[PDB]
């Protein structure tokens, strides 16, 4: 129900991110007095190839935890607008993550989480069984590898 | 040069992991007195689909940091054999990571690392430029999204 209106609302969400940026753009454009470009175009190339998800994901995390927390304190009157731009961004991130695998690098295997929960419950007996089944773990790794080096 | 003999040596590496397991198998099979299976086959299904890399990666990390460190202390005479099985495993992991994208979920975008290094160097001016270019960051996110919802 987080995925109703999806993906038709993706363009609207970008439109709202861009309107949220507009209320902080002039403050930052005035304060930046350099003409060099920090987000080079090669960042767009990485977004288009096999590592795109991982690159966007790390850039979203870089702005939420490294740029925005320091920018918000640049001035009392822009703190809520910077904080609001971070919320449109977390909102977009969450929609891509949860709906139809648009940010797959951020998904987790539920099979892995079920093995980990069963192991934790067995406690010490969980160590002895995790090790006695290591040959089955090797069977699975061979399966992932043969899938790529053969056919 | 870590990738010479690759991928032809992948099968040998599995052969050595299996020989490394053999020297700890009987100790663990004796200690596990349960007949249930912990590594269910659904873990193999996740290894074959879109989330395979992430599932194997998390399972490799689960054995190196959660199972092996506790198993090694089960008995003085098996500590070096368990520790040796963990080294064949880290070795295999590293070869897949570094050679020809066999564990891509563990790779990092070098474009991202270059933006982060430039930002760090500019220090405070790095915050003002990261924010004045946020519209360019939105242009790149739109590019990743249109690539998937169109064509």
């Amino acid at each position: 129900n987080s995925c109703t209106h999806f993906p038709g609302n993706l363009p609207n969400m970008l439109r709202d991110l861009r309107d949220a940026f507009s209320r902080v753009k002039t403050f930052f454009q005035m304060k930046d007095q350099l003409d060099n470009l920090l987000l080079k175009e090669s960042l767009l190339e990485d977004f288009k190839g096999y590592l795109g998800c991982q690159a966007l994901s790390e850039m979203i995390q870089f702005y939420l935890e490294e740029v925005m927390p320091q920018a918000e304190n640049q001035d009392p009157d822009i703190k809520a607008h910077v904080n609001s731009l971070g919320e449109n961004l977390k909102t977009l991130r969450l929609r891509l993550r949860r709906c139809h695998r648009f940010l797959p690098c951020e998904n987790k295997s539920k099979a892995v989480e079920q093995v980990k929960n069963a192991f934790n419950k067995l406690q010490e007996k969980g160590i002895y069984k995790a090790m006695s089944e290591f040959d089955i773990f090797i069977n699975y790794i061979e399966a992932y590898m043969t899938m790529k080096i053969r056919n």
